[PDB]
């Protein structure tokens, strides 16, 4: 969790992220077995796109207001801001190399 960047609801002004650059957001719970899965995942994908693409996380329980801004029905969900807009998300576990895959086809 180290390269992985803390987002709260303030991070978001509308459906805008305040922070630049590609990055993947994962909303996400501790109660949610598939969420617990994939965080390994993230966390190699972190280091290994490290000055490329950045990883961050929001919290559902602690940052109640994002999610329902994005429609977010179920978790985890990923989304995939492009300077600040939503370009791409996933919603459900996935294995690293389909996240890989996802990533090539976004960026
Ligand atoms: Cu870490």
């Amino acid at each position: 969790s180290d390269k992985i960047i803390h987002l709260t609801d303030d991070s978001f002004d509308t459906d805008v992220l305040k922070a630049d650059g590609a990055i993947l957001v994962d909303f996400w719970a501790e109660w949610c077995g598939p969420c617990k899965m994939i965080a390994p995942i993230l966390d190699e994908i972190a280091d290994e796109y490290q000055g490329k693409l950045t990883v961050a996380k929001l919290n559902i329980d602690q940052n109640p207001g994002t999610a329902p801004k994005y429609g977010i029905r179920g978790i985890p969900t990923l989304l995939l801001f492009k300077n600040g807009e939503v370009a791409a998300c996933k919603v459900g576990a996935l294995s690293k190399g389909q996240l890989k895959e996802f990533l090539d086809a976004n960026l």
